[PDB]
């Protein structure tokens, strides 16, 4: 069997504006039953208590389930819904719809490698596990599972790994206590452990070097981790390439070197299959289907030898995404770009992945 | 009487960090008596009640007067102090020190036109004038006066005009901008009633005296700098910045080389909120956002700095308005 | 036809937490078909683009229609859903569920006047009407209609009037233009408030000119305005009574106290725990003050970028300090120095 | 010698508005040379990078020094300048000017105990000390020194202890590393400082202190500590307000504990124990007897209030909101917007002190 993945980027005027999204299926353009991921940007704060984000999640699930003719509960483990809140500046709220179907015959004429999607699920992550080696392990297992689901064995062909974990709630800690266990305290821990899990499963870090005392040098260049809610089941969404891919897309990745750097974005675009020096032409820009950039706050308050306010700013989270969005969009000309972050900090360095067209 | 203008960009770790600024003069590198403008970015909100901004203003004046050996009151109309609050993201707080002296003796091999600075003062602007034609007129007079002070007569050689007006705010700014338009012939005076590509207007305080700071070019310039300008087409556009850089004298297609980047001394970009919430055919949140003022500057700073690689860039704006934002660049000549 | 109004205040841990709300009906405690108003506080910004607020609105409707066995579209003109965003400080997010049944025996036991609820609907308010006398008039009609629905004729027995109006969109302005008409949120609110004043005789239709009891808000494109009115009447079978007061300045508790007292609680300065518990709900609108002078001193309340949030924080602190109940309906934050506050207490 | 302390509360329309402040001295009403503390509220964010706060600090010092006829550097260790940023809602920015002179003879007719002010200085607090027992100890020493400076030996007569400590700067950590020491910021310094106060006042036994329980064992606290930290200055500072029988002051201080975020009883207890006799409300006259309130409104320990969920810990504007609430409470009782409402940092009981008039018979 050969995998055929597609991406459709549709706008949202509000967290609950599913008009264009529904039109995608109503028009016959996309089969709702083949949808494997929804990756969205919503308007709002982007903070841990952003209810708009949840609103978008709920709305998108309800729309998709309606289009499938199933009740909403069914979508439980069949689709990855990842909504990142906060869409400052040039970032246009949207949802990227990811489909994948498997076909008996490989189309001919497809150059090099092509996009493939894998998904994975963690064993329940108990509150006692959060930020600790148990989480690291369970995530690693899920990532390996996702690599297998995508039919990928070379980790250098894995270009983006999104992990959704749980965070510590008061009900969670109460549960831990009620079973005589302790907790690390929250979201910062879950995220770090998750990132480390990715690093382990992709061989970027040796498992021997992991311990609860060293969790919070050891990095993944392609991890995009987030945490929240009470759901103990973690989830992995993996985007890679393979020679067996029937997709008309290819993914690449890069590392943004500092807060003002465009080269990481460019590298993502270029390694995905677009050939250019400095700028993209309109046509080349249009070949870029989606960019997934995580713009976490920098490691320091020094930028090109000068002091910046980016760590001191009460609005740091918002500002970081604003800057990232400005950069990405200035290159691609496409406001509907997936700009996540600015939680906390390759030192100084942020991941960015690009999905571009791969034509026969 | 050739004019020789220079710019020295020095960092500030805080609104009252005048260390590097003082070192500029203490080292003999710059003559404090030749300082004609201070143009700074401070950390803070950028809003009308930003006291950090005022803190930077007060601190800078006190430092400069100390370096001059005069008391602070004397600087009253000899130096233009313009502090724009709010330095989000990649913008590094700083002060651009602008000097100008006249020299008897025009030095040989300077290509084309060169940077010149002019300054002007309005008649008192009465509260009854704010946002009305009287303001428009008084500002226009001050701009003409500034053009004369710089020894410039061709308005196509004027590349930046900063106006500082009083408040009782959006009105004062609009009237001031119109004043600039009138004085540069961009708009006919007849078309003005109570019912510019290069204006950078701001207002605040009770001070009835408006102030103009004008940056232009002239053939008679002994300056080792040149200024250019551009128009930012929408919120995601880098072409206006590039045009500013290019027309100032840097020859490039798409990107600058490290050397070329280093040839850019300062950028003065005003990033007012867009005219609409549509950008490249898509909805954006930029007008709805409670932090719009901050975000606009963040975006502008990201753009400018991504091109020049210099965090100490003068990114102002955040005020309210489908596009069209002024940017000036000062480069080596 | 004797009216029996009740209020059930239930917590929400998030805009879409309808657990306690659903349990209200599932337990048999409240009949969902008798629900006439949902009045909620949600977590969020309280600003014009607060989607959490909308999230709560949608969630509440979807929960009430479920408990009614209808689909959600029906709740159409039958229930007033009013969600005020922004719950800073001591304000606990919640929904006050307002039921009203008509019935047969007037009990006795039941001293003086009692709570009654009236509802009303405006003629479509066209964009050309917003902020103008047409709106004033249509709102006035809707308020009169609501007074009638409640069986009240004396406007001195009306103690709270909530108006939901439309605001000006682009699509609205485009509409006005396409028919050659000229348009004038702040506007819609003022006109609505003036409507209430007219209908209650506080201001003479042929003219400093406030309503002491109006609580107005505007938003969306829906041309149909809505009135929710809370009053008293001698014909009321309710175990509750409503009163109102005016908050004199930003630091004043006397308006809250007056609301409580005139609703039927007898106290001088403080309430006892028991008296506190007699207070079922407080509806206070804490709009920004008229000036930046307070007890002879300068305050930052008008300059503050977070003014809207801070005003509610202050109001919530005041109300809750008196009643000891975090689940209090504290709205406002808009720009204007006297604020309305109403209290609903046990009759008993 | 008998101490005579006074307090003059004057408004500020901006961080650098020293008009009313200067008029205080120019009018002869107050002797600038007797000023021992400036305690101010400024407009601004209240956050760690609030430059308006610093602006107020600088402005006040410059004004005071000008009034003294000395240069500003001299005020170095003679005056405690404590500016708390962020004045939301009903809080009117202002500066409370604290004077103290010593007199040979005690005026007669002064009932009970009276206000006295003490000041103290820590040994340099090294970055390796921040949040650790070394800080706890150095602060304790400084508080004992302040108690002695005020002529007070009974810790039950100490009603407010303001500690200004250092915080961990990026250059501080570099220094620590450069000397082979470890570190761990502002929350730590504050906790350690608070513990220092608790130790020096006998509220907590020294034996019970350890680096592993400073932040952990929340049982250990001081009912009267008001701690803050910031800057690079290694020298901590204590400002202590107490009572004594030897006081010639026409004021008396009291304190209370705010039980939860919605509680007025702590404020009331402060007022009452300071010398105002009332049950529930104050009369206008009684209100006017209250000269200043110093309340620290740090965020609550939990998000449960009177059995319900509140947003106060989740809110991105928590720091601001906490002070808005506190200010509402204080001002609702005293009717005086110029009240010293600090806090906003993190943790469910908050200290509040009140200074009222104590008139001769």
């Amino acid at each position: 069997r050969y995998p055929k993945a597609s991406m459709h980027v549709v706008p949202m005027l509000a967290p609950n504006d599913t008009a264009a999204f529904r039109a995608l299926f109503a028009s016959g353009a996309v089969d709702p039953a083949s949808v494997v991921a929804l990756i969205a940007k919503s308007e709002g704060s982007g903070l841990h208590n952003d209810h708009a984000r949840v609103f978008a999640d709920v709305s998108l699930r309800t729309a998709l389930a309606e289009a499938r003719g199933c009740p909403v509960e069914d979508l439980a483990d069949s689709v990855t819904v990842a909504v990142s809140g906060g869409s400052p500046g040039v970032i246009s709220p949207h949802v990227t719809v990811v489909t994948q179907e498997w076909v008996a015959d490989l189309p001919a004429g497809l150059p090099g490698v092509g996009l493939v999607v894998g998904r994975g699920h963690t064993e329940p992550i108990l509150p006692e596990d959060i930020g600790r080696t148990a989480q690291v392990d369970k995530v690693a297992d899920a990532v390996a599972a996702a690599m297998l689901d995508a039919g990928v064995t070379d980790p250098d062909d894995v270009h983006l790994v999104m992990v959704k974990g749980p965070a510590l709630s008061s009900r969670a800690v109460a549960d831990a206590l009620s079973r005589g266990k302790t907790v690390v305290t929250s979201m910062c821990w879950s995220n770090d452990a998750s990132a480390l899990g990715v690093a382990v499963a992709l061989g970027e870090v040796k498992r021997d070097l992991v311990a609860d005392d060293r969790i919070r040098d050891l990095f993944s260049a392609v991890a995009a981790t987030s945490s929240g809610g009470e759901k103990r089941g973690g989830e992995v969404l993996l985007l890679a390439n393979s020679a067996q891919s029937a997709s008309e897309l290819r993914i690449g990745h890069g590392i943004t070197r500092d807060m003002a750097d465009t080269e990481g974005i460019k590298t993502a675009i270029r390694t995905a299959g677009v050939d250019f020096d400095c700028c993209l032409s309109p046509a080349q820009q249009a070949q870029v289907v989606q960019v997934f950039g995580k713009f976490v706050l920098p490691g320091s308050d020094v930028l090109r030898g000068q002091h910046i306010t980016a760590l001191d700013d009460h609005e740091a989270h918002h500002v970081a995404k604003a800057v990232g969005g400005a950069l990405v969009v200035s290159i691609t000309g496409q406001p509907m770009s997936f700009i996540s972050g600015g939680e906390r900090n390759p030192p100084g360095g942020n991941p960015v992945a690009a999905v571009v067209r791969r034509l026969p």
